[PDB]
């Protein structure tokens, strides 16, 4: 049973997150996911939602004010409050797996510069707290982030949907003049899961030697 | 100018998307199933080659970067984006359940450029969130549109819920300015992700 509220001032980029959701993990209520429009919480008339920020520089700050009061309703002692971030703590398996058992995840987004420091160190003082990164890439807001997450975390809710995986192959077994490796109908079960281990070493020592 | 096709049985998860078009497509519109067991078992499912051959037999040209998100990619990074905004054309070829028979990326590789990549350290259920990530990050630096974290941000007021900004960025003296952001830069990099610095994670 996990409630998300995503909030954003671009609400309809969540669309694709809702379109994953079965009807069924969501009737025997194992899942919510609702998205807010930040603006909702605005104070002025031009529904304003960032500024200039201090000490200069370019591009702009959200505002903590419209932020603060944004959080104040959504979130509980209880909530674990996530704001995606280019200088976030990485988001890795072991964190989706960690919060794969929550009950409540607000996941904050921004845009712009990012969101006034203070609204963080201020919802930190009552709740738990997380500022992650999905990769070592630019986006330009919080909303991919947190698609990535929510997909993350919710495949690892039962009934919601250290080396490289080498090659798989299915039919046919043969393709525009490639074969399935021969060793894979072999029905030598030892020997086929030495070859894919032996695949996987190779390919984590080509493509990510850092995890070695 | 830039164009981007995505390939897809899921189109409808890329409903988000002048000088650069975006354009997705339904894989199924390429059958006469798209996925069989593994050769060699193993739990799940492989898509089948010959429906992503006809694919992009009809959308690439030798000219074409054919992009294939997998969990088993070469890391998705900056440096990879910046590389891939001077491209004319992008493929980025999705793929769902355990993945996409290897053939397809090794037939493409004989006729176009072909980058199998990951966009972190995570399990996701299939491309299509990759292919928005990459998308944006890619978009964001088409010409016409250092290694370290940027630390805090603050804007108006400058005290909230007795919360002080802090008071050399009202100072307005640059240097100081500057010094104290490059400080908490180091230091948050250090805390978060000392990786980039070259130490131990
Ligand atoms: C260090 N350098 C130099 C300074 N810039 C400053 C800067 C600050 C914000 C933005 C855009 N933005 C706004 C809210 C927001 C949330 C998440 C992400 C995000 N990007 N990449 C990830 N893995 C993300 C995640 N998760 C981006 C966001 C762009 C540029 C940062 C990089
Ligand atoms: C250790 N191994 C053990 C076996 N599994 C095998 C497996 C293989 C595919 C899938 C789902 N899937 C299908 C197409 C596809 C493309 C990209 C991604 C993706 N995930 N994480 C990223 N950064 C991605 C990107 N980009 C996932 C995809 C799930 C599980 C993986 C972990």
């Amino acid at each position: 049973s996990m409630k998300i509220d995503v909030v954003t001032i671009f609400p309809e980029y969540l669309q694709p997150v809702r379109q994953s959701l079965p009807g069924k993990a969501i009737d025997a209520g194992l899942v919510d996911v609702a998205v807010h429009d930040l603006r909702r919480w605005t104070h002025d008339v031009h529904k304003s939602v960032d500024d200039s920020p201090y000490g200069g520089g370019p591009g702009m700050v959200m505002k903590p004010t419209v932020w603060g009061d944004a959080l104040d309703e959504i979130c509980t002692s209880e909530t674990l409050l996530v704001v995606p971030t280019p200088a976030g703590y990485p988001f890795t398996q072991e964190t989706a797996w960690q919060w794969s058992t929550e009950d409540h995840l607000v996941i904050a987004c921004g845009r712009y510069e990012g969101i006034d420091q203070r609204v963080a160190d201020d919802a930190a003082t009552r709740m738990r707290v997380r500022e992650v990164s999905i990769g070592d890439y630019v986006l330009n807001g919080g909303e991919a982030a947190a698609l990535v997450i929510i997909e993350a975390v919710l495949r690892l809710v039962p009934g919601v949907l250290s080396l490289l995986e080498g090659p798989s192959y299915t039919r046919p077994p043969s393709w525009r003049g490639m074969d399935v490796p021969p060793v894979l109908l072999s029905g030598d079960h030892a020997k086929i899961a030495a070859w894919r281990a032996e695949q996987s070493r190779q390919r984590t020592i080509e493509r990510r030697p850092d995890l070695l």
